[PDB]
RNA sequence: CAUGGUUGUCGUCAGCUCGUGUCGUGAGAUGUUGGGUUAAGUCCCGCAACGAGCGCAACCCUUAAGCUUAGUUGCCAUCA
């Protein structure tokens, strides 16, 4: 559960954001600043990690997924590889806008992915027409870019792992309106009241998205 | 100038809309915008939009060249 707090220094953790760039609703979690950038409270940092280790445990207990999101380039590839480590959906690319609030035509796409991996094998691309060949490619590819890590989500996940709110706050709108709990990661200039389990961690550092969500994948890992 | 049916017209112009979702107190908006492109909301990239339908293509006829079958009432090369 706990995090050595050396763990977070060596990954960049303590690292926040510009004074410039600041959400005042942070500075509960900031300790002092460093060359301009206010250096997160680690002991915090860990403290408030700890507790939503533990909600995740009980969603993995009771049976509900985490719905992992984090299109941020520097979280994609933590969000796929601790996503799939858990047996969790992950989401890598545009978030599609209406995909929870919106699941009555999304669910007719997402199980476009799986019938469209059914002509291949039922014989109907083999008789087609030259320039439907690579259109129904072309239909396959797009869905698989988006609904990959999620083809497998068949209803609105329990609970949603956010790592950058700030950037896809278009996934909290729609986990607010249903009700879904939601656990993000905040570096600096982001809202706290808008995600209910809090990380106070760095957002941009390669290392310390890996790290974090490591820990939430071991929490549902401690769970199943 | 009660009408069914048929027709011109803008105009073969590329637009016109819908379902679910989202924003807006509401009329309304989005998708149907932006970066390119096309004869074409034609197509791609992105994007609170995700998908559809009437539209535009294509599909159908004729034409332009070729190959099989066919030899009359078509044709006339090898020959009289």
């Amino acid at each position: 559960a706990v995090i050595s707090m050396k763990q977070l220094l060596e990954a960049g953790v303590h690292f926040g954001h510009q004074t410039r760039r600041w959400n005042p609703k942070m500075k509960k979690y900031i300790f002092t600043e460093r060359n301009g950038i206010y250096i997160i409270d680690l002991q915090k940092t860990v403290k408030k990690v700890d507790e939503a280790y533990n909600f995740l445990k009980q969603v993995s207990e009771d049976g509900g997924q985490v719905l992992f999101v984090g299109t941020k380039k520097q979280a994609q590839e933590s969000v796929k590889s601790e996503a799939e480590r858990a047996g969790q959906f992950y989401i890598n690319q545009r978030w599609l806008g209406g995909l929870l609030t919106n699941y009555k035509t999304i669910s007719k796409r997402i199980k476009r992915i799986s019938e469209i991996e059914k002509m291949e094998e039922d014989g109907l691309f083999e008789v087609l027409p030259k320039k439907e060949v690579v259109e129904l490619k072309k239909e396959y590819d797009r869905l698989i870019k988006f609904l990959g890590g999620i083809r497998d989500m068949k209803s609105m996940p329990q609970a949603l792992f956010v790592v950058d709110p700030r950037k896809e706050r278009n996934a909290i709108a729609e986990a607010r309106k249903l009700n879904i709990p939601i656990v993000g990661i905040v570096d600096t200039n982001c809202d706290p009241d808008e995600i209910d389990y809090v990380i106070p961690a760095n957002d941009d550092a390669i290392r310390a998205v890996k790290l974090l969500t490591a820990k939430m994948a071991d929490a549902i890992l401690e769970g199943q």
